[PDB]
């Protein structure tokens, strides 16, 4: 692809994080902590899942960023509406305001309802995310495989400002502690 020139510098918003997440000082990395991270509760925090939002809000234009997923077993990545539900149980779907892909139990899937199987020959270590607000497009690229397309959501109905969306995943197995990292431009 040729989306690299729309690169944006994303930072994580501490205030939206699940209370067990540890966001690095530079606000570019996030990982699952061993316990509650000693923060007050607020209506922004994701309660049920290890999720956090980027600080940036997008309502126009073309945006691109890259995330490092090296050695993780589970994660969700994409964008979501600023107004998505934070508390309780919910599914990642466009109807709920999410445009995402994920890894879970050795399979990659796009967060459609119901979910769509992805065909990835080279397990990615870094994912590129492209958003064209006007066109209604969210695309995912495999940076490990020369930028090959993973998935395009088209005819998106954003219906609000978008925020970068992250889930570090659960670590029941002891094999999913590694962080998500925002890769340099
Ligand atoms: O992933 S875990 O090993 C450590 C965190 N716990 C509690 C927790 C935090 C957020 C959602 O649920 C689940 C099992």
């Amino acid at each position: 692809h040729h989306h690299h020139h729309h690169m944006v510098h994303i930072t994580l918003d501490r205030n939206t994080a699940n209370s067990w997440l540890i966001i690095s000082k530079d606000r570019r990395q996030v990982r699952m902590g061993d316990t509650h991270q000693n923060v007050s509760d607020n209506k922004e925090r994701f309660s049920n899942y290890p999720m956090v939002l980027g600080a940036q809000r997008f309502s126009s234009g073309k945006m691109y960023w890259e995330v490092d997923v090296t050695q993780k077993e589970a994660w969700d990545l994409g964008v979501c509406r600023d107004s998505v539900q934070r508390k309780g149980q919910f599914s990642l779907s466009p109807e709920n305001g999410f445009w995402t892909i994920w890894l879970w139990q050795d399979s990659y899937e796009a967060g459609t309802s119901p979910q769509t199987t992805l065909h990835i020959q080279v397990p990615p270590c870094q994912i590129g995310i492209f958003v064209d607000y006007e066109a209604g497009v969210v695309s995912f690229y495999n940076i490990t495989d020369h930028g090959s397309l993973i998935y395009t959501f088209s005819e998106c109905v954003f219906a609000g400002p978008l925020r970068p969306f992250f889930n570090v995943g659960f670590n029941y197995s002891g094999g999913n502690a590694a962080p998500l990292k925002l890769c340099p431009l």
